[PDB]
């Protein structure tokens, strides 16, 4: 069975990394591009831009681990350790060459070890909607003068005691439905269609509990980061931010400068915290054209 | 009906103040002391202090509109609005002579506006464990390096589409234990049975939704007060804060140094955010010496 649709000419199926069952999409021909999802979410949010990508490159689309249909780490959720899993997958599909790497949300804090760890495994880099975790996200405020703030669920998530799964368990699609269209400028993307999907998905218990340990590893992710940050990115890097509400507007870019040596940033008007959904056309283009400048 | 146990000498009663049935518990004889609990809690927190102070003073403590056994505020949950039924509620029992306030928490919020703008009537101040509302409380962390961020909770409160209540409701036991030792250092002072009476009230679904009524008008308290703050306090003051896990620490003082001309500041160590019940002994001492350097039974 399948949580979600398969889109034409592509298949949904399952790999063993490091003893755990990882689920993926793939499709296309060519040079790879690995497409990593984030909270709240799961390889479908990639599913408008798989078809076209796949005109160029083959593409695959993991289920992070233990969401979506990936079983959970064996290991730890800390980005070091989900990373590994992310960046052996690729590798079995594109051993003898680079490959190209898109993320989004917490895709970037479980990718970016392996990514700064194995530079020359990486032709280039598309990282959208997310900080890195470092020293910066201890700045972001609790509280703002228009209420809610962008993360105050950082706290909620990484709570112990089981907080966030207590709570929310039995009103999983009440509470994304609100997650979601709050950090969006879009909510009419959202269908009732859509957010069903959705939370079935992570209303599976494991999923539910996956979630919130990537939030409680967070501050391992960052100590982690702290020491793999002394190497600088060099691979061509693209970052992309919804400038609208619920968006990251101008940090993404300008946390991506004290990362990388090569890096071009776009804020989209209009579009809040959920690119791929909220504004497919223009994420679309900018991916496929970044990516497109090099071999395909 | 007593949702806590009264203290010997004590009444419970209810007094209508414009329109709303207030719940207080009052003892003791001499000036009036009114002491003003806050969120997770009601009169209930002061009661180990309670029968200490009513040896010099009358002592009353209402519970805040809409939790314990209060009725909702008719106007509104701002600072502004609250204080309001909070002054007239103490100017029944000291028509005549300035009273003391003590303040905890949302007690804060839910006074400062009845003290600034009536200064004559208040002889002393004490306040202790929370900010008042201001442009400070835009800065706090929503996620912290080490222990956890202090006010990611007012995010949660004032959120739409009543997430906090929806996600609580049924969960109210859980969600308090939770919430109150993670704010505290000694935590072993929450026992079951404690804990088990402060869910039983907050549990009301008029005071859940009430709780988070306070978060939901926090900004128009912060607007509020950017007016108010144009006149500093003249009254002594003391600020308390916990020193320890989840406690306000340096803040307390240093904020109230913005608001009050004459203040003196404790910050109490191995104590979080429970004062009255993770540090009774020494937090009720300083408080009782405060009060007790002015006219007294």
């Amino acid at each position: 069975a399948e949580e979600f649709p398969v889109p034409n000419g592509f298949e949904s199926a399952y790999r063993e990394v490091d003893g755990v069952k990882l689920h993926y999409v793939k499709g296309g021909q060519g040079p790879l591009v690995m497409l990593v999802h984030g909270f709240g979410q799961t390889w479908y949010e990639w599913h408008q831009l798989m078809p076209e990508l796949a005109k160029r490159f083959t593409v695959i689309a993991p289920d992070l681990p233990g969401l979506g249909q990936s079983e959970p780490p064996k290991t730890g959720y800390s980005g070091e350790q989900v990373a590994v899993y992310l960046h052996k997958l690729a590798r079995q599909f594109s051993p003898d060459r680079p490959f190209d790497l898109v993320a989004h949300d917490i895709g970037i804090w479980n990718t970016y070890p392996m990514v700064v760890k194995n530079q020359a495994d990486i032709a280039r880099l598309v990282y959208m909607e997310a900080p890195i975790p470092d020293a910066r996200i201890y700045r972001f405020p609790a509280f703002t003068a228009q209420g809610e703030s962008l993360v105050w669920h950082f706290s909620f998530f990484a709570a112990d005691d089981r907080l966030a799964e207590t709570l929310i368990a039995g009103k999983e699609r009440f509470f994304l439905e609100h997650f979601i269209k709050s950090a969006a400028s879009n909510t009419e993307v959202f269908s009732e269609r859509l957010l069903d999907l959705y939370a079935r998905s992570y209303a599976k218990p494991h999923s539910l509990n996956a979630s919130f340990e990537y939030y409680r590893a967070l501050n391992e992710s960052v100590r982690q980061n702290a020491e793999l940050a002394k190497t600088r990115l060099q691979m061509p890097t693209m970052t992309l931010a919804g400038g609208g509400h619920g968006g990251m507007g101008t940090f993404q870019l300008e946390q991506m400068k004290a990362y990388a040596e090569d890096v071009e940033g776009h804020v989209l008007p209009g579009c809040g915290h959920w690119l791929p959904e909220e504004c497919a056309a223009p994420m679309n283009r900018l991916v496929i054209d970044f990516l497109s400048r090099g071999r395909h």
